[PDB]
């Protein structure tokens, strides 16, 4: 089977549509998400034309192997989509109406800069490579683009699923390629991060600052070192569920900055002890009294600066 | 092969029924489960009708390719079901009795609000898309709905497997779609959580309260900080086997609330030391004596409040 | 191809045999194991009978598609077995001798009550569904049931692989089903648990009891709290390689009971300090001297009670 | 297609050869390794013989379906090999030269007794089951057995890949089976274990022995208990990357023996304190001075004994 | 179908060209990476030549089964590539232009010596085995070798994708094999390692050196031992995301060397205490004052030496 011949010199327009049934496994480390959807294609193949008076049927149904079907592929998939043809219907004029249900792992880079208060635009790129005989161009039938009301992506809010109607027509290996951009806009549900990571991490930091109301070096060492170990645990936990970024993230900056506060607290606790041993507790008392105000103030200002830079 | 023609203008009723053989791999983080079951379908095709006295046989067996079979799909599956046709039998009047054995990974959302004292209603949605020639409607043959007595879902109790007999008939991309809801009711076996997470978590908390019976700041710092670290370990262990929810869970609220008790214990231990150093042990003695009663009382009341809000 | 017709009204007996080649991946958490074996089937089909004198051959080899083969399935498998037909041979009377090599992931519940000193009976259930024309019954050819001498299941001892010769004949979806039980008896190699989990866990417990020969509350707090944290690590390690059981296990009971010993040691250490501070060291000395005998005695008796209840 | 008929009563010799292209994924816990190799088979089929003078051609190429090919299988594979036929060539005498490229996950038991200073002999067992018409025997064509110079098994040194030329001919289910043993000799690259596990583990042990140069019970308790916790971490790390063995391993013995040194150090530290409190520091000084020599000496001797028993 | 016959005795040149669409999953531990690309092949088959005047067409499209296609395989792949033929086009002279889209898991070794400041040269080896009729040689059509501008390998910078134009022609099992080397040059994005592993690791080390400004053995023991435990955590974290190398890596050497600094700090802290107890604080003061300068100086010099040896 060869492609449909042109009436004049026009390219073959293949109208497309993606209808998402399910959205799952959005992997941050992998920068991949899974989709189970309907792919609908429509083109005119005048060779399939029939008279329903003779045929006895107003619409003809064909098996995929029986007729010519345009080779529509996905650009950013891991492996070739698992597809199952739902229906192929030809009307008397030769207008084929193809429908398949597919599942694919999609590659969509994520921007972790504002994590976990980030939003993402996922992409599903449809492509068609033109044949020798005639050029194939993609189109969007907006009536056949959508998503199920029950589509739930765990820990994410699905904002919109739209298509960039104008295809990206370009040359590749001396043949015309027509690309289409299906954009799924999502925003992260940041709720859980607050009682599970943020607040537990701030509590262990404030516990370390209780060493500013203690004269016991032994207990202060314990307070600041133990809480530093708990912060290393939170740092590990956070970085394990995230890919290695060549840029600084919001959570990354905060986690890092907090290490400096622990370092300076160790220095303060050390300075205080050296002075007490040197029989200068009045000077040690001045530094400790200052730290009590300085540490929360500098922490609060630094966080205002960071939130301002990122958001 | 085309669909069976209507006698008048009525839609084609496809009677259905799922019989679960196996239920396994209920992944909480993924909100998926694996099922191995029998799918039974039945419809009338008058073109397949025959006289039993003339044909000598009462039943005719066909290969799937030989006759028309309705395209029944599952809405909430990761990938298309692995199916194997068991039998296709035609009665004299033309009633086809189809049976297949399938295995599928089902996507069904879970409500972790009352975890690990939660119950779930898992869903298996059957769907059929109408053809251009005639509309297809789904039905439930209750005689062919069920589950094996040996069906065991590890760490869960299977209550019931029923079907919502009235299908959800709706339009989708200008064609009628008939949906059916098969509901598997399960309830979590909470036993193991008590000696593995709950009681160890409460013991470490009560160990921290022994600092209210000690005047040694160094030892108190150790008691409260060490037990806090052990609580962080349990918090991590619990949150790793659960998805990030946009709502507060029961275990989530308790775990969080316990961090406040540790924070206040550090404050108390600090307050007591500041007073002893300031040569005010009588006032420190009053606060420590109060804490001894206050901490268990407030803990007990807070838990009553939480259990009331969540149950 | 239809099933063999009966001479009278007798059911068709399909003689079966499983010969295990490999046994691997026994997953405790999943309650599954993988098997690679030979499945041998034998039935009489008189339509396939021949005269060896005229034919010149004492046997006839057929391709699976050429003749009727009974649809034998496994009940407790994740997905349908990966099978490859080794040979199909017909004798002059029409006795077909089928042989295939398969691999399957078998779902089989485990009893962790006596873990890690437990024994298990793994199951492989063979099933056949009767056709409308005639009923099919399963049989066991004991000469064709066995296992390779080199079959090794990592961390387990394979005791026996036998078959329950009498099939479970029952109705399912208005058709007779004949089930067969192949039982693989295995017993866990408990050796490794002793130097890796048991003895380390007892050593850390005995280290906590050295606080009964110390008057230093600070050091005692450290001894009992640190060893408690190491016990939490051993509890987590053990529970991670085991499924959540609705019953108490032997290792589970011991691990749990040990938390009580840590709790009481903290209480003792606290009591001793309160008395020393209250200028009552003679009373503290009495309690500490008692604990030195009480703790090992109660530990030894509790363990005797537990071992008795579980074995 | 039937097997080649015998000239007399001799069995059919199928000459074999495995040429390793890639060796990867040697899983210690699973006792499996993945291979990607060439399988070459050669046998004489007189029915395929021809004249090269009249046929003009020296060799005839056939598709696998066109001629009879012996069913060669692997004994110790997880699932049946992924094979792709490279070439089938027939010489004028009728000698068939088959070549396929395969990939398989091989099950081969490992001996962890001398780990991580262990060597292994991996096995690839080739097998052929005789047909009713004639018996099939395997052979090794040493000219067609080898490995690529670039074959790299991560963290292992590949010593040799040879074949045990004499097949294991035996009866199985009343038919002759001919087995061949392909042995891949490898030895573990132990380098990394020294700076990552061994030396860190010895350093933490020597840190615990600095308590023999301290009179501070509080500090000694900290030294011995903290280092014990770090040893538990290393024990967990090591045992997680190894299967549960019914025998004692070299690393297993050392790790275990080290727990005894920690236990005895706690006892010494406790004994020293009890004496100092009892106003007997001279006796405590004698024991502490003895321990300083005893602990390294007994450690050094115990290790000599262990290395002797294991090597 | 047989290969194209030679005009003289020349080998058949198959021009090749890989165009990368996607690069993902670079696993360091596994030394693998996944690729999704276009494979283009071109060869002259005179049997397929035609006159464009008589035929009425300038290009003839064929199905893969219709004509002879050279068996091109990848050397370093886990399993055989997942391929889908895009187009096969024949010009009047008989020049075939083949195009397929494939996906493969490629096994390419990595050099961790300079990790995480390392660069790698990934390899894709194309191979062809000569047939008995004629020899096949590979070539590179540089016009058809490239990569998409959007090709992103997470945590890596893609420098270039080129091909070694001269094939590696060699004998294998008495047949000519022609190998081609496609080299993908990448360099690691080291940014994230600095705030996540390097700086936290240096901070904990500097915290341990505050024991040189303290006379409290108890607090010093705590400072040096706790920070040592945090270093063990960072060593474990680093080594888990890396394979076991038979050579020393840059990060490996630093991590190891740091253990020596902790060991010597314990020795210093111990020496200081022994002297203070022996009523020699003046000598202890000299050693502690020396350590304050020695430790940072030796650390800085050792690091200069290491960076020099590795870069
Ligand atoms: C009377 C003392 C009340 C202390 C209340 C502390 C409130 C902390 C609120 C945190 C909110 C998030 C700077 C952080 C250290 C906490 C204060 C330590 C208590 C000092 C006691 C001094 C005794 C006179
Ligand atoms: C430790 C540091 C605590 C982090 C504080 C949140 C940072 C922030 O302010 O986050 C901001 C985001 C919302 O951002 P958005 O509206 O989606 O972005 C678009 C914004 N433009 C268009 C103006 C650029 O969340 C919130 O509403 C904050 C709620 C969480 C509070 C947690 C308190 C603990
Ligand atoms: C004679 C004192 C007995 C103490 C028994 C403690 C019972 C705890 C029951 C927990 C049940 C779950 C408040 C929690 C701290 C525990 C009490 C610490 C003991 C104080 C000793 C004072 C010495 C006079
Ligand atoms: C510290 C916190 C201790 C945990 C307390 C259990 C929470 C609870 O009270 O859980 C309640 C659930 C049962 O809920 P249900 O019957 O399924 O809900 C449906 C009820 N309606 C429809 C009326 C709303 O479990 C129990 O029977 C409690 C047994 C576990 C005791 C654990 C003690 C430790
Ligand atoms: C003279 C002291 C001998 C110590 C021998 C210890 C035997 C331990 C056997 C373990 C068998 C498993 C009860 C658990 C603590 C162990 C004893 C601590 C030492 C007490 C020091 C007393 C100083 C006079
Ligand atoms: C902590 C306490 C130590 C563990 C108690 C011993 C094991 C057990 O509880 O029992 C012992 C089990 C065997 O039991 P079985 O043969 O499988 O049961 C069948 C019994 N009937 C038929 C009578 C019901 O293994 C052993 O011989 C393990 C010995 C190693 C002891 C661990 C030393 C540390
Ligand atoms: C002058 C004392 C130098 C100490 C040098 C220690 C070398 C350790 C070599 C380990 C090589 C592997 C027994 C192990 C404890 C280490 C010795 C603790 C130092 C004691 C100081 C006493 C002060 C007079
Ligand atoms: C503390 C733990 C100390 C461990 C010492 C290694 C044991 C050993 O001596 O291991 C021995 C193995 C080599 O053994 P093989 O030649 O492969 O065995 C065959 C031997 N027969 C045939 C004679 C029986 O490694 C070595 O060359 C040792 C180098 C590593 C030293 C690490 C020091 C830290
Ligand atoms: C007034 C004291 C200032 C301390 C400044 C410390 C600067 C650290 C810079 C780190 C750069 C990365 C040697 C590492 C230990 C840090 C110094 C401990 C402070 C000693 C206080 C003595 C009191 C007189
Ligand atoms: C602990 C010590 C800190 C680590 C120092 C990094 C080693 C280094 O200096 O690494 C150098 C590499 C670049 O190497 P390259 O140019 O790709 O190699 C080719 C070099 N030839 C061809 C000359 C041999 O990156 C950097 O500029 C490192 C910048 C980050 C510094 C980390 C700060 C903390
Ligand atoms: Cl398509
Ligand atoms: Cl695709
Ligand atoms: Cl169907
Ligand atoms: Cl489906
Ligand atoms: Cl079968
Ligand atoms: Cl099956
Ligand atoms: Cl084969
Ligand atoms: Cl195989
Ligand atoms: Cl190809
Ligand atoms: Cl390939
Ligand atoms: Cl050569
Ligand atoms: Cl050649
Ligand atoms: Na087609
Ligand atoms: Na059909
Ligand atoms: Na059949
Ligand atoms: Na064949
Ligand atoms: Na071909
Ligand atoms: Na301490």
């Amino acid at each position: 089977v060869s492609p449909p011949p042109p009436i004049a010199d026009e390219p073959l327009t293949v109208n497309t549509g993606i209808y998402l049934i399910e959205c799952y496994s959005l992997d941050d480390k992998a920068e991949t998400f899974k989709v189970n959807a309907f792919l609908s294609l429509s083109w005119k193949d005048r060779r399939l034309a029939f008279d329903p008076v003779r045929s006895g049927v107003r619409v003809k149904t064909y098996e995929p192997e029986a007729i010519w079907i345009p080779e529509i592929r996905f650009v950013n998939v891991e492996n070739a989509r698992d597809a199952d043809v739902v229906d192929i219907s030809v009307s008397p004029d030769g207008t084929v109406q193809y429908l398949e249900r597919f599942s694919a792992r999609v590659l969509s880079p994520l921007d972790f800069r504002r994590y976990p208060f980030d939003s993402q635009t996922l992409h599903i790129y449809l492509i068609v490579r033109s044949v020798d005989t005639r050029n194939i161009v993609l189109a969007v039938d907006l009536e056949k683009v959508g998503k199920n009301d029950d589509v739930f992506l765990t820990g994410w809010d699905i904002e919109s699923f739209t298509a960039v109607v104008k295809p990206a027509n370009f040359a590749l290996e001396d043949r015309l390629e027509s690309k289409l951009d299906y954009q799924l806009r999502i925003s992260r549900q940041y709720f859980s991060y607050i009682p599970n990571i943020i607040l537990p991490m701030l509590f262990i930091l404030f516990i370390s600052w209780t060493a500013f109301w203690s004269t016991s070096y032994e207990a202060n060492v314990t307070l600041v070192v133990s809480t530093l170990i708990a912060h290393i645990a939170f740092n590990i936990l956070v970085e394990t569920n995230l890919p290695k970024t060549p840029y600084m993230t919001y959570t990354g900056a905060i986690i890092f900055m907090i290490y400096l506060f622990y370092f300076v607290a160790v220095i303060e606790v050390t300075v205080q002890h050296y002075l007490k041993v040197e029989s200068q507790p009045a000077r040690a008392a001045s530094i400790t009294r200052a730290s009590r105000i300085a540490f929360p103030v500098v922490f609060l200002l630094a966080n205002i600066i960071l939130a301002f830079l990122f958001f």
